[PDB]
């Protein structure tokens, strides 16, 4: 499709992060109501999740048992809600400052981008240890997105270029986006395809594995957008922060 569709989300306020599982089911962080909501694929009912004590959420992401992270941003913490029990733990990242951006593997490790501290941060499952990745020169960094390689991309927003370390290399990238202005939300496909929300802009980029030369998707109206998530079937969702809805194109 060439034309976008508003998910029937109700009563969002700056919303912010987004993502989607296989299913079709789409969560988003209603920032502004200290809330997560999520609506299944041809639903007309959302359904806003047990979180408690949120503030100002940001990034969420979902695991394939159905654990849901929430980058708990104005409490500097990251929150896991585990599947069925609804048990909410805090992960024991530590040092965190305006956290925003948070990614999630198959393996469970967790990447946080702490916001306020310039860097990027990982957590292996039931682990003591977080590592720094060495990003260099990072200003206010909102999304992170992880590949199925383990290569980690992050929207370096301050900077208005995003930024890629490839797995056991030293060495970041800069993708050569054009025209980016405090870009926000970064997701990337199985294809390594890499789509950014291009807020400053108003618009959502996409890159081609193998590719220099940008396509901007057929969004109209974005205002402020900042999530984006992209499915297995190509479909890709967008939090249109300054509208207070979330809208999506297929494929």
């Amino acid at each position: 499709s060439n034309t976008q569709t508003v998910l029937p989300f109700t009563g969002l306020n700056t919303p912010s992060g987004v993502a989607v599982d296989s299913a079709g089911t789409v969560w988003v962080t209603d920032h502004g109501n200290n809330r997560v909501v999520k609506l299944a694929a041809g639903s007309n009912t959302q359904t806003v999740l047990p979180f408690t004590g949120l503030n100002t959420p940001s990034g969420v992401a979902v695991d394939s048992a159905g654990t849901v992270y929430v980058t708990d941003h104005g409490n500097n913490r990251v929150v896991k809600l585990a599947a069925g029990s609804n048990t909410q733990t805090v992960l024991p990242f530590t040092g965190l400052n305006t956290p925003s951006g948070v990614a999630v593997d198959s393996a469970g490790t967790v990447w946080v981008t702490d916001h306020g501290n310039n860097r990027v941060v990982k957590l292996a499952a039931g682990s003591n240890t977080q590592t720094v990745l060495p990003f260099t020169g990072l200003n206010t960094p909102s999304g992170v997105a992880v590949d199925s390689a383990g290569t980690v991309y992050v929207t370096d927003h301050g900077n208005n270029r995003v930024v890629k370390l490839a797995a056991g290399s030293n060495t970041q990238t800069v993708l050569p986006f054009t025209g980016l202005n405090t870009p926000s939300g970064v997701a990337v496909d199985s294809a390594g395809t890499v789509w950014v929300t291009d807020h400053g802009n108003n618009r959502v980029v996409k890159l081609a594995a193998g590719s220099n030369t940008q396509t901007v998707l057929p969004f109209t109206g974005l205002n402020t957008p900042s999530g984006v998530a992209v499915d297995s079937a190509g479909t890709v969702y967008v939090t249109d922060h300054g509208n207070n809805r979330v809208v999506k194109l297929a494929a």
